[PDB]
């Protein structure tokens, strides 16, 4: 607590930086698969756009040597640079530094070898920012929990869908441009339009045609106007739909598990059903029918605070409600 | 209270009008996407229908200024007729007033501008009166609290495919009639029948083809004889099936939460399942291997009568059954 | 009772009759859509089969004034041959009586009017037997409940898509043979085999093609080799893929609800693994660990057999339990 | 005890053997449908592989007479090697010895009789070792037994589609090679590769094509470039997707119960959501929220998982903890 070259992690200049690299760790998570797939090296008018975005991430390298890490079991904020600067190199230092090398200038420098461009798939470790942003959005008791817990599983299931549409076009560009009729896009004809010589089509027609055959597959609709033709594309859509089957079952299971043990206000309307169904099975004279649901509304609005709340309560809370009521 | 200018909210001469406005709001929210998508301005018939579809809502928009409101906080009836007109002008006035302007004559008497027809979507706020019909049916006690959340959810799921079937046809008409072979309907050939010059086919063939696509996409069957061809129909199908993927898991999540607290055909087969871990684990007489299982057949729906709901609730009903026997 | 002109409801020679018309109730409710759709009047080789099948449902309509029942109030046997004839004649008499008429040649001996062959669709009220067989099986503890709850929903779901496969070919026979190219089967070509002049095709090829369509629609696969061509087949599959969309979300719901309320072994696994979960946060003794997991290895069965059903055993039944123990 | 012949069942040299035939019970389970579907007798290259794979199961069938079994009602490890003759010959002996003969050599030199090769399916009883591997992984308390039924039901859901992928190719070869255009592969054309004369394509192209069909059917995607054309392939696809529907519902039903049974951050929001409902009715201090919500992690798992899991435990460890303090 006596260092002062140390930011404790709720500053109004650090919370306004932590959300500044979340519109870069979203952009560099989306531009990275369609930088790998749709471009064999970036064009020259993106030279200014790709040198930034990596210039705002090595600012983040030096700036996380100075933030106060709150420990797990110690439950106190640690303030010494010796204790944060070693957990940084232990946990996340290679992930965020080897991705900050310019891999578009290296690829054009090395005689255009193809395998050096696979070292920009390590920029997909910047999805940590978005999943952490969704992670302490569950720990915010203001927003509907069923709204956020399904937005985390609808960020993942569409980001994986976006990535397995750039890989699916990359597997079409790996064949030469004379075995071009033996691929999923070079043999495509939609309406009165033919996708011949698909390296010259506009980027967004190629990207939309690729993403349509990942969202139609992800939703398990599968029209079959676009389908796999090669053998590597068959293997890729075997790997993809097998993982997407589990990813889709772990959304029904994640919605059901929040509806089943859902709102107790729905359970009150549920638990008056058997009351009415046994007062009206063997008919009782119509006397209390509204006063009972009013009294049980006032009861179950206080039944959780009758016994159930205050076995877990600490001292110096309940006496206030006890004196005020 | 001391007012005469207002109407009691449980009048059976007012709730015989809320059923009339219900079957007007059901009609003019199904026809409204059919007026948007399938017509560029209504024909010379359906004009008197277009004006009597709105002078049935003008009567309701002048009637709700004189209805009694039950307060949200104090749970009291608010009779005085300026705390309701201040309330009605704030919550529902301007999306119900601008849905009663004649947006077909305003379109045709303005030089036929296309963008003024997009104000025909504010008439889709009249599904308020259909979704509240399902909300005051849940708070009914006569039928299930969740079956009116299954018949409600199947209304919402099917209504969004009637709307998507009209937007999907509308996107085919935004292309010029000479480039019709690059659409989903202009390049269609189902059987020996070619769907060319598709603005001169009968209206019901066009609507049935579009609804056939939207419904076999909603159920995620997706045969593929009708698919997206443009880059705008690709984007629309990509938007639609993602929202449909979340709307189709909510149905399953509600049906599970209905079933998990059902009847004794799944509880009794846990009761005798736990009995047979004492009635067959510790060996028991075959004479008594009929007696208690016949008894636990005889208690549920007859002698059980949900005893805890007559245990925790006070004993005026017990005084009534003391008067019984 | 002193009547003796009534068969008792439980019997040796009567329960071997109800599982003899149970074979005729799974025959004559599976041959009935195949006789409506694929035939227009049975041929002469199938004459004696449609006569002997309807007299077995005629010696059974007279064998219901000779049987007792169990009313839900007295819950005893009600031997009186005039009470039963005013309950049988109310509920099950018309639907069980006019389905025994010889509808095959009543069609043939009335000038072959097609609308009189729609009155053999009420021979599908014979599936009362095949559903009371499955709702009798669920009150039987010889077999597990997870097998007789997912097979009642696999009888229903396969039977409805057997019916929707004969209706789907019937809608192709309602066009003339000069417009057979505008149907789903006359405009079919699977491989190098073309289904031209489909009335002159062997019955089982037509039935297998139609049922293969309806089964790959039921599972929501939907290949698209067989699709709806007309405007009346689109309407049928629009009804059908939206009915079985709820019928197949009701099956997932049952399989889920019969898993989340697991047996004793599942709760045993759960509570012992969450017992060992908090063990290695303190890391106590090794023989202590094994000894207390032995304590809760024998503290699952008789400890939680005993405490559960002692909440409900009636009087004079616990007494000989305590006497034997 | 006195017997020195037999292996003690928790040997260290019998846990490097049952993990040695678990890659021969995965090899001989994946290769046997590929030996049955894709060949007519093995080539003379693949000879010593078959012989080694069969001899390292003979060496196991004479090694399980030499072992003791844990009793399940007496719970003693039975060392007596005269009752190991029993519990093996009314157990897996004939389905370890009949499926151990050289069934390719019997087929190749007896006359090329096709029905002899159907006895290779006895070798699919060696999946019992792989399914008993997971059933010995359920009992490991150091891993969640609900996330050992998500890969157990995913091996089952992907082994049954590797097998179906070979039966689907086998039904294409039961037709003569001149009537190959009436198959699913002899009438296939993908891009510009016509799959004609399909017995001379190399093995991995045929296997990748058949597994591609079976896996996009298993996920219920179903593009429809590869569909059934025959009547045998139609009946097989009908049988396969009906099993697959129940298995896919069973996967969701098993995933759901994993999420319903507790989640700690979700349980923090299972309590905070109703705790604030009381607080906005009986309005406490707005500056007392920090006192309330801070202790909903302070005694979660520091008093919730500690003593509430311990009221079924004696205080012999509580004395150790109290002297620890
Ligand atoms: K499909
Ligand atoms: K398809
Ligand atoms: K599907
Ligand atoms: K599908």
């Amino acid at each position: 607590n006596d260092y002062k070259y140390i930011i404790h992690p709720k500053n109004r200049w650090y919370k306004a930086w932590e959300m500044f690299i979340l519109v870069w760790a979203i952009y560099s998570s989306l531009f990275t698969p369609m930088e790998f797939g749709f471009f064999r090296g970036l064009p020259e008018r993106l030279f200014v756009l790709d040198i930034v975005g990596q210039i705002a991430f090595l600012v983040d390298i030096v700036l996380q040597f100075f933030v106060a890490y709150r420990d797990t079991q110690t439950y106190r904020t640690v303030y010494k640079p010796t204790r944060i600067a070693f957990r940084y190199l232990k946990s996340h230092f290679l992930m965020d530094f080897i991705g900050c090398f310019p891999w578009d200038l290296i690829y054009k420098a090395s005689g255009k070898h193809e395998l050096v461009r696979y070292l920009l798939w390590i920029r997909l470790f910047r999805v940590r920012k978005v999943v952490e942003f969704f992670q302490r959005l569950e720990k915010d008791t203001r927003i509907n929990y069923l709204f956020t817990r399904i937005l985390k599983l609808l960020f993942v299931e569409v980001y994986c869908t976006h990535t397995a549409a750039c890989i699916f076009y990359y597997l079409a560009t790996t064949l030469p441009p004379e075995n071009e009729g033996y691929t999923w896009i070079g043999s495509l004809k939609l309406g009165d339009y033919s996708y011949e010589n698909f390296r010259e089509i506009d980027l967004w027609k190629r990207y939309t045609t690729a993403l349509y055959f990942a969202i139609v597959t992800m939703a398990t609709v599968g029209y079959g106007d676009i389908h796999a033709v090669n053998l590597r594309e068959m293997i890729f859509v075997m790997i993809y739909v097998s993982f997407d089957m589990v990813l889709g079952a772990y959304l029904i299971g994640n919605i059901t598990a929040l509806i089943v043990k859902g709102s107790n206000t729905a359970r009150f309307r549920a638990k008056m059903n058997d009351l009415i169904s046994f007062m009206n099975r063997k008919k009782l004279g119509r006397d209390l029918r509204s006063q009972i649901t009013g009294h049980v509304r006032l009861q179950y609005d206080s039944h959780y605070t009758d016994t159930v709340m205050l076995q877990d309560i600490p001292a110096s809370i309940r006496a206030k409600i006890a004196q005020l009521l």
